[PDB]
């Protein structure tokens, strides 16, 4: 941990926190909500320590990152615009891509602006949003599952973090974090209540210490919930603006793993898009599709050692 390194960067306009250990080829980690940088802590050290350089930023809005007041400041091009110019930064050509969750859905914007910067993508959680030319993103998971379903409760502006901030910062991680229920998250109406997880632990499970709690808490009590929740604010205009890619396929070579009990794996018909056909159509150099069995969506905690095989195994074929 003390070997990591951390720094702050000027990256399209704002100021970035960049973590950072090793020497080698660089792999890109992307975090997702409602994470850090400390997400990917396991991977940052073993990577670095199998010779290659391990670099994890806070998002725009995450944690020690620049978080812009706009709602509209949380496009996918505007996060792909910053890690454009990190990566310029790191002066390489190519990095290979590691990402998770809402990290994922960037990392796919990513693949598809610039797949010649991309090696290969090692893709937790969340396969490629396909887009369809009929119905918006947010629209289409309003119509499964209604209203309270946490995206749709998410695009209001203040509401989420008011409700939030009711519960507390530690009780809305913890809830988060801890859950292990499969299906869409569909909160209480009118408050978050029990939220993503209505059978929450006493103790926290053996993947995430009480130190590791305090650290995600620490940054959430500075910088609340607004910039992250904005990400899912946008996935309507993000469905408009990438209209000239509608049809489009992914080249770079992909790594899907997800925890077989991830909310977004069993949910919005993603076993039938990831196994039935659409996301190897999509994606035709996706090289292999693993389901973790007894793991939860946040996989590369809860599986870390395992995720880092995946990893360097994957890499070091290239
Ligand atoms: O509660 N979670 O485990 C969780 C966290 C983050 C997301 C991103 C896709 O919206 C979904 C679910």
């Amino acid at each position: 941990m003390e070997e990591i390194e951390h720094r702050t960067v000027e990256v399209n306009g704002i100021k970035m926190h960049v973590a950072e250990k090793g020497e080698g080829p660089v792999v890109l980690f992307l975090h997702g909500f409602p994470e850090l940088w400390y997400s990917w802590r396991h991977q940052i050290l073993a990577l670095s320590s199998r010779g290659y350089r391990a670099v994890a930023p806070d998002l725009r809005g995450y944690g020690d990152t620049e978080a812009p007041v706009s709602i509209s400041s949380y496009t996918g091009f505007h996060i792909v615009g910053d890690l454009i110019a990190l990566i310029d930064l790191l002066g390489v050509d190519q990095v290979f891509l590691v990402a998770h969750d809402w990290g994922a859905i960037i990392g796919w914007y990513l693949c598809t602006f610039h797949p010649d910067r991309v090696k290969a993508y090692v893709c937790l959680s969340v396969p490629l949003l396909h887009r369809d030319p009929n119905i918006r993103t947010v629209d289409a998971m309003r119509a499964m599952y209604g209203d309270d379903y946490y995206i749709c409760r998410f695009q209001k502006p203040g509401e989420m973090e008011a409700q939030m901030a009711e519960v507390g910062t530690e009780y809305v991680l913890k809830n988060i974090l801890t859950t292990r229920k499969p299906g869409p998250p569909i909160f209480p109406k009118g408050e978050y209540g029990t939220g993503f997880n209505p059978d929450m632990p006493n103790s926290l499970p053996s993947w995430l210490t009480q130190d590791d709690l305090a650290y995600y808490v620490s940054k959430y009590e500075k910088t609340g919930f607004t910039g992250p929740l904005n990400y899912y604010r946008n996935m309507n205009l993000n469905w408009e603006l990438t209209a000239p890619w509608s049809g489009g396929k992914i080249q770079v070579p992909v790594k899907f793993i997800t925890g077989e009990l991830d909310n977004v794996y069993t949910s919005l018909n993603m076993k039938e898009y990831i196994h039935g056909g659409g996301f190897k159509q999509d994606v035709p150099n996706l090289e292999e599709v693993i389901v973790q069995k007894n793991v939860a969506h946040f996989n590369n905690q809860e599986a870390a050692e395992e995720i880092n095989n995946h990893i360097y195994d994957f890499i070091k074929k290239f």
